[PDB]
RNA sequence: UUGUAUUGGAAUGAGUACAAUGUAAAUACCUUAACGAGGAACAAUUGGAGGGCAAGUCUGGUGCCAGCAGCCG
RNA sequence: UGAAAUUCUUGGAUUUAUUGAAGACUAACUACUGCGAAAGCAUUUGCCAAGGACGUUUUCAUUAAUCAAGAACGAAAGUUAG
RNA sequence: CCACUCGGCACCUUACGAGAAAUCAAAGUCUUUGGGUUCUGGGGGGAGUAUGGUCGCAAGGCUGAAACUUAAAGGAAUUGACAGGGCACCACCAGGAGUGGAGCCUGCGGCUUAAUUUGGAAACUCACCAGGUCCACACAAUAAGAUUGACAGAUUGAGAGCUCUUUCUUGAUUUUGUGGGUGGUGGGCCGGUUGGUGGAGUGAUUUGUCUGCUUA
RNA sequence: GGAAGGAGGGGUCCCUUAGACGUUCUGGGCCGCACGCGCGCUACACUGACGGAGCCAGCGAGUCUAACCUUGGCCGAGAGGUCUUGGUAAUCUUGUGAAACUCCGUCGUGCUGGGGAUAGAGCAUUGUAAUUAUUGCUCUUCAACGAGGAAUUCCUAGUAAGCGCAAGUCAUCAGCUUGCGUUGAUUACGUCCCUGCCCUGUAC
RNA sequence: UUUGGACAAACUUGGUCAUUUAGAGGAACUAAGGUUUCCGUAGGUGAACCUGCGGAAGGAUCAUUAAAGA
């Protein structure tokens, strides 16, 4: 591959003059493999596709499709020169917290713009309607927020779409916040009460929380200590 | 009176040769009896046809390779 | 200083006043002005010797032009000794 | 202060002239080529390097190559690619109705299958799948009977006087082998923009097409 | 001031030929579905559902070539059937007596009398043929859905939105496309913040 | 055969310079980011990029200034 890794490498070098490709390129058999090859927005795709190829064994099948990134255990990759940057990231950020107890999908790699993560076993929470013991999961939901809110982060959007089914996993921190930031009760007080919609109207349910613990349900200024100020190693926003 | 293709008589030395001439003796030249043209097989080559620099938008092959190219290519 | 730190200071820094010492430099006036072979030369007064231009009814009478060899001077930095 | 004159640092005007041009009182009086005299260059690198000499306390100065390598390196002057200001509900602002969440209809991709054709479908449409019938020219043999048409009935999963039981009708319109294929065969016609004459320049360029004030 | 200080018209010489880039019949498929993306229809009820009564449009299209659009009488719970009739159409169907809507009652906030998917039994109509089921009617069955995250579409006046009708295709078959009318708001009358387009130093 | 003399080929042993060749043995040795731009001199960094003193443009000039009859 490397007729053309060296054709990407020199790609760095800046439109492109018919010469860049004698002289810029590194030959007799050199000058015919690329089209043997090369025979058989696009082509920093079609092609740039071959790092993974190289380094990374079995090519799987389509399984999802969105707006910014499509989804084919699982491989991410994302939508000319900014989507190497979102993708860097995103890997680093769902690294740094799998390295604490979080439970997230580990990452396993990422290259150019395309990241490889475990793929989850479970279903969407949207339509779950008969856990064996929800009283538990509404104590373990809650407690998963105070300790965010802790190591300095707060989703935006800790709800239904992003929850699979203590067994549950987060799939996806979109527009995450720092703790520091001038709105963070009140995005704080809608997780809590989304999470509280849901138990009420669907599973009729209404040291931990809830029943049989002594404080009904998390507080923004009551849990929250300040003990790892993640948010400074992403400065995810709000300094 | 000028071109393009079926047909007919004429002319001649390349070569061979009696002789004489030539020469110290010879060979050859000059002269000459006999012989010696119809794919007149008694068959002209050496370099070129992008430009410099006279002369092909012809037809088949090949794969930046084999090669061409004083220089630009 | 863009921001700041090292530093100095209640035994008084920075700032104010009256005096003194040392070494260097010569503002404004100063210009489409001057002088010198070039490098270069700017406070006052004195001494020493030189120079161009101008004026000339003075003197000599070709004594001249350019120039290998050879010779004097030559910013700043740099070398040796006080 | 006014007029004149010699010498000097400069300036403005002028071009018989000069030059590749920028420009030039000399960079003029040069193919119409000769006033006197000193020094230096001969495409770009290697290289102000190596070596010898000479000067200096030293740092260094002066003099000064070749092998080899390369098609350009260089001068002057023209034209001109890839911040502002304007516009729009396929942009926003103020808002309305929403879509995205549920059930179902429908289009595309993927999966599956013998096929799910290709990119207002029950037959036909139809282009897809399984299984059945039926159908040139040029040489050698053949015929007055080469061949053509037709009642009633019949054969398969899918059938008919182009097959078959029975047997009439008709006449050279043609039949069986063997030799290259030629073609109702594949790969002729449509759907904001410039010059003339004049001016400048050796040219490529330029003016016209503008300093200022208006409009889509 | 004033009806109005407008809206629209790049494409079409070579090779190959016996049943050869064929003819025709029966049956199947195009409708299969763990899923992804997108345009839609119906709802989550009281500004409502159900029952009775009131009662109003505009643009189309229709047979002798034969059988199109159908009034009126009779039968049937209904879908539908049957005997006649007008129109080659500003003349007849047709005042297309459309729906939302208005008035008087029942229901009482309970996935309820909201909502009607999935499914069983039976009766009809088109067609040569309805099985994997065109469409219609009757009784029974009674699912999700308690106003919807990140994203994202259209729109400045008889306009958005609500409601229905006609035509197209068409033996039958619409939740589709185009047009027409009925009821009829809120919010700007601006800007270059976001998206996007356009215009006016240097040999690069 | 022999004395002396002039002419004078050439020989031997040291020194020195140059060259040919066998030939070690080794070193080899080679191949396969700046942003004014510069000159001389001295110092510094692995490294263009840095610092002191003197010099050049081969670098893009807006605006304003005196006026005469006893």
């Amino acid at each position: 591959t490397d007729d053309f890794r060296v054709l990407q490498a020199v790609e760095q070098g800046s439109v492109v003059p018919t010469p860049l490709i004698h002289q810029i390129s590194g030959s007799q058999s050199g000058t015919n493999r690329a089209i043997s090859d090369l025979a058989k927005y696009n082509g920093i795709d079609y092609l740039a596709l071959k790092t993974m190829l190289n380094r990374d064994y079995s090519v799987g099948n389509t399984i999802g499709v969105g707006k910014e990134s499509d989804i084919y255990r699982v491989m991410k990759i994302h939508r000319m020169h900014l989507s190497r940057l979102a993708a860097n990231k995103e890997y680093q950020f769902m690294s740094m917290l799998y390295s604490k107890g979080f439970k997230v999908p580990e990452p396993f790699d990422n290259s150019r713009h395309i990241v490889v993560m475990e793929l989850i076993e479970g279903y969407p929470m949207r339509r779950l309607r008969k856990h064996k013991n929800i009283p538990k999961l509404y104590s373990d939901l809650m407690c998963f927020i105070v300790d965010l809110a802790n190591s300095g982060l707060i989703h935006c959007d800790f709800n239904e779409f992003n929850i699979m089914i203590c067994g549950f996993v987060v799939i996806d921190f979109p527009q995450c916040i720092s703790i520091q930031h001038q709105d963070a009760d009140y995005y704080f007080q809608r997780d809590v009460d989304c999470i509280r919609r849901f138990f009420k109207k669907k599973l009729k349910y209404e040291e931990g929380f809830g029943d049989g613990y002594k404080y009904a349900y998390p507080d923004f200024k009551r849990d929250v200590k300040r003990t790892d100020n993640l948010d400074e190693l992403v400065q995810a926003s709000g300094f």
